[PDB]
């Protein structure tokens, strides 16, 4: 028994959307700040920040930009975009009509029982 | 591209699946009929879209099948299968609880 591959990947995603949604963020900021957010438990690895990050930029969900240049640095930035919006509104739509039907499957078998 | 992709559709019907499970021992047409029903009918899965996700299921000892008393192919959470959903719904909560402490930490 254990959380699967798949579903790793799904709240390590779940979790860069939510910190892009509260302001801009860089790789080393975000890693910093979910540590501190989960009382150090959640050590996220940059490698994966950067395989999820190059998949949301190819998806349009996030955008990049440079920073910090006029302080002599060059520092890549990651913003929400406006379908990044939009997609995390449909990831909670959706998951609520899943909720949904398995409320209604449990509904049906009280049902069926009496 | 603000579609919801691939991977999270698998991952509802994933889940959807194994909680028809969780309820109860069930065959593959019956489930599509209880998912129909409780989706007011919207929602007439596919027993092939069923077929591929039970595949790796069972190859990861997560469900079981065996015959009912032609017979009927019967589908189970195991125990592991019931264990990881344990472990799945703690780790989101998890999740859920780091968000909070962002969304407080910007508030």
């Amino acid at each position: 028994a254990e959380i699967p591959k798949e579903m790793l990947r799904a709240q390590t995603n779940f979790i860069l959307l939510n910190v892009l949604k509260q302001g801009d963020n860089y790789v080393y900021g975000i890693i910093k700040q979910v540590k501190e957010a989960s009382n150090g438990e959640m050590e996220l690895n940059e490698a994966t920040l950067y395989t999820i990050f190059k998949r949301l930029e190819k998806d349009g969900i996030i955008s990049s930009y440079w920073g910090d240049e006029s302080q002599g640095g060059r520092r890549k930035y990651y913003r929400l975009t406006e379908i990044g919006h939009e997609n995390m509104r449909l990831a909670f739509e959706s998951w609520s009509r899943v909720d949904k039907i398995i409320e209604n499957l449990e509904a049906n078998k009280k049902s069926e029982a009496i």
